[PDB]
């Protein structure tokens, strides 16, 4: 029926759903953020179309400005005449057409300027319109260049690649229950000074009566050291024990599968090569969760190396667990210890 | 050509030393050797048969920006002669079909005409001048002895293809440049690492040490030192975790792994209870199964690049009952250090027992 909630989904994206935040309006910079966030299928078509839409827009300025002067009668009538009577008076030599100035303001921009087409120093309105578009130019030429160089340094990454397991398992290692989970790596180099988290969502009360809603917590991963640092080459096995003041102790065996509780892991640390920092999360919910199951190995010797095969990630056979709560342990020996 | 026609002899004799030497062992070992990384970086793991995610052409883009300086030489000209060409042909095919070479011959051969008033792009008459005009309307030379008249539209939809073609290319190119010019300090990393290891004796327990350095005049800023032991364990209910690596303290004056690195330095392990260095023995340590990685980080204040170092220890390299010689001397007026001392190692008194009974014999005499 109606799916009942989740806190971050099993490909992580927080999918969390804020609601009526109260939000400004457009901050332009907005939008030229977006220009610089987006796919090389569309940035190359802007790309082209400023460039086209700026030649034709001047073009069409250009033409106007060779419409006022006497340019145009003197090219027309000259055809007619045969005759050199306008050598030297015309605004902007030999642009005669919409087309010519089409031509003309291709020639100009790019710093083409066949030289065929000269420009005179008599129609200061001309002189102007020439400032103003060799401003643009170079204006739009830098914007474009500062458009490749955050693409290129943005080129390198591509996704996210750091993998956990379809679900978890619930073992017992060295005489207590621990909650284990598989996670991998994809890369080619390996991640700086990696780090794990693991949190409990639940929600809560307090006993003197307040009331917590989605509550978060944090729960104690296991090193002999107690420290959170991890090295990741082979695929590893994150563990964490069970303690008297860990939320996930009171539950039961059977009664996993209907309670309400989640894990969420995020793994966070610096990548090697292109020095970013990445943080990947995902999360098991109770009903992927196979209680007193385990992990089988996956890393063997091939006689010249070690030797691991991830096609086998996944796979967890069912071993013995005893049928109690994790409580029932150390309250009660006699109770569960045999 | 056909050697060995007469097959008759067979099973004559051979009765000979191929393993019946018997002074001789028979067996090769040859010794292959695998460890967990490689004494010079580089893990030396097998990752094999994982579900490919195929490639995509974003990552040629990706390869095209990292290459070596005497190759992206190579591909900006390859790129610019080819650019060049491709137009060049293309102008000479416009040129052409227009009409325009055969009129040029034809009034040229016989200068009594002089005729350019129809044309679709002047002086434009061979695949020579073609390949010279595209080199004045790429680079914007713009020579102009060859304007582009306004008639042939072919002709000025194909300037507009090149010009922004053009323009994309330098964009790029410029792009790689300054990509390769900005991380240009990031040359490689340069961490010195001793290669044999002591048990020494001091402070009333055993240890365990090396010395690292650097070559580079900057220092590295937030150190950690992280040391692990690589051992296949499994559960006391039976599990084989293959390769187990366990952390293990590394001491220091308040419990904590940052080293300042400027001077070389000693990298101390006190063996206690829960180090798996607990059970080891003098005549022990030349067979195991042990590998013992070190994990060095931090950061170059120069370049700004946050830098790991890995190096790796068997048992069959660590020589018992040793110590480090001590490299540094106070001088005429200011400390030095010697690095050509490294490797140096030398012996003093050393018990053979094992720290396991170092505490249980309670006599610091062995
Ligand atoms: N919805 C929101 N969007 C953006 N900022 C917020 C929002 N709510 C609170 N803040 C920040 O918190 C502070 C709230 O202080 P303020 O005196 O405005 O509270 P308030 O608006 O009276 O609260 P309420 O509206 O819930 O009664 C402000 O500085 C504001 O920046
Ligand atoms: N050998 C592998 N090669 C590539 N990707 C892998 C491999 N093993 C796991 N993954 C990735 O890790 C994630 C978790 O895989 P896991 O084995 O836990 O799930 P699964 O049940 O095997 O999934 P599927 O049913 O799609 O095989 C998957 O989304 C997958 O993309
Ligand atoms: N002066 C030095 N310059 C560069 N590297 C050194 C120097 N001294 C020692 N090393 C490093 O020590 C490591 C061990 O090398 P090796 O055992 O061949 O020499 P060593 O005994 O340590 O020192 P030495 O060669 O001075 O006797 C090598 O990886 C080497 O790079």
């Amino acid at each position: 029926r109606l799916p009942k909630a989740r806190f971050i989904a099993k490909s992580g994206a927080c999918n969390l759903a804020h609601k009526n935040i109260r939000e400004q309006g457009r901050f332009l910079q907005d939008i030229f953020t977006t220009l610089v966030d987006l796919k090389w299928r569309h940035t190359l078509v802007i790309f082209t179309m400023s460039f086209l839409c700026s030649w034709l827009l001047f073009a069409i300025m250009w033409w106007l400005v060779a419409f006022a002067h006497g340019d145009i009668y003197a090219y027309m009538e000259k055809g007619i005449t045969e005759k050199s009577g306008l050598e030297s008076a015309v605004c902007v030599t030999n642009v005669r057409s919409f087309t010519s100035a089409f031509l003309f303001s291709i020639e100009v921009q790019v710093t083409i300027g066949f030289g065929g087409r000269m420009m005179t120093e008599e129609c200061p309105l001309a002189i102007t319109v020439l400032i103003l578009q060799n401003i643009v130019g170079l204006i739009i030429n830098a914007v474009m260049l500062g458009c490749i160089f955050m693409k290129t340094a943005q080129a390198h990454r591509r996704a996210e690649t750091l993998i956990f397991s379809r679900h978890a398992v619930i073992a017992v290692r060295n005489g207590k229950l621990c909650f284990m989970f598989r996670v991998g790596d994809l890369r080619k180099s390996m991640i700086i000074s990696a780090s794990v988290r693991i949190q409990v969502v639940k929600k809560t009360t307090t006993p003197e009566g307040e009331v917590v809603p989605i509550h978060q917590q944090d729960i104690p991963v296991d090193n002999p050291i107690e420290s959170n640092n991890i090295f990741l080459v082979a695929p590893l096995i994150i563990c964490h024990v069970i303690d008297k003041r860990s939320p996930l102790y009171d539950i039961s065996a059977t009664d996993l599968v209907n309670q309400d509780l989640e894990v969420i892991v995020i793994l966070e640390g610096v990548v090697e090569t292109t020095g970013i920092t990445t943080q990947a999360r995902t999360s098991y919910i109770a009903e992927e969760i196979q209680w007193g199951h385990r992990f089988v190995s996956i890393v063997t010797e091939e006689e010249g190396v070690y030797s691991v095969d991830y096609s086998k990630f996944g796979n967890t056979v069912r071993v013995a667990a005893p049928r109690c709560s994790a409580r029932e342990l150390d309250e009660k020996p006699s109770i569960l210890i045999q």
